[PDB]
């Protein structure tokens, strides 16, 4: 599951993913994170 720290970060995440870039690369490039669970925390609420 991915979790993002803000709106901007999620929007940029989603653009990063359009060409098929691995989630892990899009995470370091945006500040979003990948977790094994399904419940994103309150500081990664977007």
């Amino acid at each position: 599951t991915t979790c993002c720290p803000s709106i901007v970060a999620r929007s940029n995440f989603n653009v990063c993913r359009l060409p098929g870039t691995p989630e892990a690369l899009c995470a370091t490039y945006t500040g979003c994170i990948i977790i094994p669970g399904a419940t994103c925390p309150g500081d990664y609420a977007n």
